[PDB]
């Protein structure tokens, strides 16, 4: 009651990154981010929100 | 004719990789590093001074 939870079930939906590609591919304010390497040799990628 | 001349040349002549694998092996107290990714995953690699 300070701690705040939450309930989670790992689906697993939305798994096919064609359908990925196109919801990041148009949002509302949805800023997403990336990290597509190494974790030792990468870095972070948003993009706009809405395309 | 007080202070010593400077004749810097981009020489290349250390440029064979396995010289500089040598170089970098048998080198003294140095701290060598090496950015070999592009800028979206770039990273540096640390190593010690000698191995």
């Amino acid at each position: 009651y300070t701690a705040v939870a939450t309930t989670a079930d790992v689906l697993s939906a939305m798994g096919s990154s064609t359908a990925v590609s196109t919801v990041t591919l148009g949002s509302g304010i949805t800023s997403a981010a990336v990290t597509f390497a190494i974790a030792t040799t990468d870095s972070n990628n948003t993009w706009v929100d809405n395309k």
